[PDB]
């Protein structure tokens, strides 16, 4: 059972409306809105969302194995060997948020501090003792971003996989001589920051020039999850205040996934007339160009939406009813709707590009939608008598190392996305910090009453305990 | 009573080194470490210091005033207006950690996420209502250095205050007409910004150009806290760890400073032979240019501790005995040490150019000292009735406002450095994110044995409660 | 009868190697080779060369017509008008070297001062009093690359024209309303500047992801200068030094041309076996990334040239036979040929990414092909009366206006590559000053002995003489 | 005879103004204005000049030896070898442009691609073969601004003897070991680019903050050159055009120079009233802080004279009688005396932060004093046999050298500021490039009329000829 599974199969159920149906869902943490700082619902005046991963959750494993498959193809085809065809995408072995290091070729999961919890080499797991000739504090600066790169966003999973996948074929492989920063063949050179670089590029180019979208397109039942209950919860926001989505995308794929999204024999509630999903935005940009979108941005154009092109010229007119925008930036969204900051609730999947921009540098109130909590929470309760026994031996060395692998593999290979044992990751770190509040799916917004107070309790420093 | 005076009352006392004593002492909030991250001394190898504000602790209001004092001189000499010469530091109003916004000439107290708490144009406090007029969002983004100035160390508290001081003279002088981004004079427009440039730069001439080093060693007894403990502290850190100094200082004033602090009839306890404040280091290192320190730094001199000029050329050598490092890095550091970063405990003042930096770039453990907490934690406890009514209020709206103003007033005009109210400063979320332990002064280490176990409780974050 | 007429008809001519027809031929102007600064051939160790206008020197017009069609029909597909399909290329109205000023859409003819010498907006050529509104100064800082792009290449011929074309088609437009900085379009603005941008995105993805190089390749007796004279003098160069070529052009291009260029029945001489265009090349370098070649460069990779791909890896091996390089730089070219800048005499088409910074930045003789120098020498020694009565008029003002607009136009709308009446152009400047020898072909080389020494006066200051 | 030997001595010559005796007078080399390219003077509608080295020329070698002297004595103060004291100025050893190579430690006269004419390390002068160790190509690439400094200005005269003196003395001293890039002294190593910086450094110090200013004007006799003439040519273009003056000195040294300049019991001409030196200027601007004036400049300032502080804010008003700016930007001078650049002289000592920025980001016309013309000419009119048969072997090879040094050895040990032997030098290029017209002295104008009409010969290619 994936995340989407659960995701899918809470989508499956209509919505009952009646409030103490509600406040007894909402109970559930599988169906939960989590606090990290106090939000009143009744302060928003505009929704904002993302797309990808957001409004449009792709099923999991099977668009993360077309992204892998469609990456190797790419790569297979400038040049790298057949050998790469027979990788399989396997799903047990990413968790989102891990650090490639280029130096040495490996995967690293870190805590807030750089602090090394996990470190594998291909598929090799490296113990403690073994990390510290290559990484004598057993820390990395993260900032160094020439060196380090972290795969932060789900769109990263396949090619988490394949960083692993190639470093172990090319370990293994008796063409290849290991060295500590690359493989030789001869009289060539693979460092594993070129081969990073490959990757990465190859990635890109799948979604941007390849077939990615086409793929996802043409069986978007296979791959997009689909909720009756998004129009009626979107429906209900533009009952008390203003809804934009902002997009990276561009606007016929988002056109075609809003589409699938919107495409019931009914509009918000079962029984009423279909509406375009157009409608449901009071704006819509596309081309958004996140995370620069929260600076300056850049020019604001306005989509033919018959053709799919830009028009020719800045757009310099109003907020009208039926108009597209493409790029822009934060700013035409609070002039257009006549928003402040803490007037919107912007709710993104990505802890960066969205959220950590829009909070540092515009003070949006942010949502986090993590998918994966959505089978994380159910490994979490089902497995707490191993966190609970992992927080007694704290308190009270090898049964704590034990304990904390046999909790971690639980998870996957690379363990929870919120920590390794008792330690906390980066990711989780990120969260708390620049994610107001956070859940497995938005729609979980749809549980709680128009003017809910979300409550965090106060913190307070050591001194003040 | 003053921070200073709370410190140096308690440096008069002598070390009483029973151990029931000990447990005793500590458990006294001024005597206590606090503690944000778990930390095993035992683990640590290197005990790391700077000079300013951590062993030298300068006396207040006495530092501040003269700082003050001579700025002010400095800015008449270079053409400001004699009226400024009626201008007397006052330690009431200042809190450290304050922005100094360069537009609009106000001071603000901001939350960690930018959000503002209090707005003073010179010393008008301006209230919710009308900050909205030039803060829209009640808002600033605190990484646009450009407009924005943290006025984050003790040294800058003159400055807070001169900067306050001098948009109420402007601001009631006939002479000028307000505008809102400066002062007009006729044919002479002077923004706030180019202002505040004046002030950093007279600030920066007094302390490297002026005579502000001269005065204060000409009365040591004036300016600079002194404790017979410190070398008892010292001797025994050096007993189970090395021992260094890294100061941005020259080593001229440094060692005036250290021979003050140093000057005891008896060495580490009474009745011992008095001992140079050098050999209680095994690595002393001037000139330090921290933050860069912690980065690429600067090359390596050697200091002729004859003349207090430095050497001619790159020193290439080993560590030695007797030997006064220049420049160099925080590797110089953990190479002649035999040092990982995790050996070391940091003692600093600076919550960005010592603390945060050896946290962020080199995984180096910290220990901020902040000497106004031997104030603030008198206050704290004082008028704890007044924070139990504010939480009870808030579970439980003019009333909390009131009970806030109540509360921020018994630390000064611009409140706790911690928090306004019910909500903390920038400042307390960076002591709580970089400061492994913090402290009113490091001496307050002398009161745990050789191999405490610093412990803090474990976060969890929202949906793992 | 264009330039490329002139070097087709010589290049028709087979080659009469007897000494004295050498020297005959040589003295005429369209064979000559023109020296700047004396240059002895037999210091002369390595010859190389770019691909683009030097070795393959595109048939005019029909080369600049198909990149205007394509280029065109790019930005109708990507939304400008249908209108822009009824353009046809001109070849009268371009001349190279023009500078589009990207904030009022004109184009200018510049000396090497940034004083202007024409001015057309549109097809709509402004006079010296009306330029005056816009340039106060008559002068463009050349530098300032935000506004300013300099036209440099014959690459850029055509999109010289489809600049002025489309100022044109804006200009008399009725949709469009007229501005200083763009064009008007109700609620839609185009600036001169972003119209800009749009023509050299298209042009670039003509070239590299459109149908340039495919419509080129399919008809190369139509779009490629053909010279059997080619073979012979690079021979003749590999039996005195060593050969090489460093292109920005890809293998699988640069094979597809080279292999046109050498296909006759015979080798180097007629009689002669043929022989590949691979074995006239000591060293074979693509993708050049020039000028950042003669920098620090790119990673030096070999090519497959079974498949056309780029092996996997740097690569570190030595020279082999046969070898094709790809990327790396100018310390590449010189380590591998055992070569020191001053031994190489390098031949471009590019007075800036070839020439200047081959000259500047590694010391390498220059050697500058300039194709419209063909037929610009015929209209020079046909008008030379017109020349010569401006010498007289000037050494003893409405006639002398007037015979500089009659001797311009016998080059074109925009006159003479290389001056305005009496006033030398920036090109002509940089010939001067960077291109050690000039000449319309390379082809002419092979009119001098083995061990010419061209000669160039020695230059003396104005109090020197 | 010194360079300054012959202009005071040109200085002490009262005006003849009859019109023959001007023809007559310019005739002479020694007072004639040299030029590149024709310029009618009757189209000067302003004059401006820099002070120092143009309008404040300071006498040869004294104010080089003081410069030299107190240099050293600086870098004595921070802890040199007093050996250096041992030092004294030698004239006949720096000629101005020479490039400092910090990797090798050598001085170098290059030409104007880079190629080296002369090598020495310290006062060993090396020949052809063994300089190619080092530079293999003979060439550097001067824009390698980290590795290469060119000492361009008469400021750098001193430091530039005061390098090759420090190189000598560690080369040649028993303490130290001379490495490829510095010196050794045991654990201590001095790089050839540290020493380098430490003398920059110590020249600014002397300049900004030692004694050199304050010793200039406490004999002004002693230091500064001192014309009659200066007033009537100042008049005398006063009469026709604006003057103004852009100097990077600061106001307080500008009065005490220019109040010396002007100190004649007499006004423009005998017998006239004294006038005071401002009020031959239109427009002072003190603090130009040139080149980056040329660009965007600084803020403008007020300077109240009396104090000669400047005035609190930015100045924002007209153009005033008795006003005195500090800072702005080029185009201050521009607005206020309602100017554009070609209708400016711009009269300068500086080739690059004058002149060279002046034309290049302006347009405006310069004029090059170049103060040791008035003795380079005399070595070039009495020595003319020696070039001459350089000429003429060079047009018929050890006798090229041995001629190419005798005639250098009469400039001194570096040669002629504009070649060696038969080769320009960079500074000979630049000067012909971008000074319009240059000359010993800027007097040299008095004795033209008013509407001359300096003419140059035009140029033309190679293939035009």
């Amino acid at each position: 059972t994936s995340w989407s599974d659960r995701l899918q199969n809470a989508a499956d159920m209509p919505a009952n409306m009646d409030k103490h149906a509600l406040k007894k869902y909402r109970r559930e943490a599988y169906h939960r809105v989590f606090v990290n700082r106090s939000l009143a619902m009744e302060k928003i005046k505009c929704f904002g969302f993302n797309m990808d991963y957001t409004l449009a959750v792709y099923k999991s494993p099977e668009y993360e194995s077309l992204g892998f498959e469609l990456t190797v193809e790419r790569l297979v085809s400038i040049g790298y060997p057949q050998e790469l065809l027979s990788f399989a995408y396997d799903s047990t072995f990413p968790t989102r948020g891990l650090v490639f290091d280029t130096l040495y070729g490996n995967l690293l999961k870190v805590d807030a501090y750089g602090n090394l919890l996990v470190c594998a080499h291909g598929f090799n797991f490296i113990r403690g003792p073994e990390t510290r000739e290559q990484y004598p504090n057993k820390f990395i600066q993260r900032d160094d971003t020439e060196r380090f790169y972290i795969l932060n966003t789900l769109f990263n999973l396949p090619e988490t996989y394949l960083l692993a996948c190639l470093v172990d074929f090319f370990t293994n492989c008796p063409r290849y001589t290991s060295c500590e920063t690359g493989f030789k063949d001869g009289d060539l050179f693979m460092s594993y920051r070129s081969m990073f670089q490959d990757v990465r590029d190859a990635v890109d180019w799948v979604h941007y020039k390849g077939s990615l979208k086409e793929k996802t397109v043409e069986n978007l039942e296979k791959y997009v999850v689909k909720d009756g209950k998004l129009p009626l919860l979107l429906s209900r926001m533009k009952e008390v205040g203003k809804v934009f989505l902002a997009t990276n995308s561009d606007y016929k794929y988002t056109d075609k996934i809003m589409t699938y999204l919107f495409d019931f024999p009914h509009g918000p509630k079962p029984g009423s007339s279909h509406r375009p999903w157009q409608s449901y935005f009071d704006l819509i940009l596309v081309d958004a160009r996140k995370p620069l979108f929260f600076g300056e941005g850049t020019v604001l154009r306005q989509v033919d939406t018959k053709t799919g092109k830009l028009k020719i010229g800045t757009y310099t007119g109003p907020l009208q009813h039926g108009i597209v925008y493409s790029g822009g930036s934060s700013d035409t969204i609070c002039d257009l709707l006549g928003a402040k900051g803490k007037d919107i609730l912007y709710i993104g999947d990505h802890i960066f590009g969205d959220i950590l921009q829009s909070k540092k540098r515009q003070g949006w109130r942010t949502f986090l939608v993590i998918p994966e909590l959505a089978q994380e929470l159910h490994v979490w309760t089902d497995k707490s008598s191993l966190f609970e026994e992992l927080q007694s031996l704290d308190i009270f060395q090898r049964r704590i190392k034990k304990v904390t692998h046999d909790m971690d593999m639980c998870y996957g290979m690379m363990g929870s996305l919120f920590r390794s044992g008792s330690r906390q990751t980066l990711f989780a770190s990120q969260v708390m910090r620049y994610a107001d509040l956070y859940a497995a799916s938005f729609i979980n917004l749809l549980y709680y009453p128009f003017s809910y107070l979300f409550r965090a309790a106060h913190v307070l420093m050591p001194h003040e305990s």
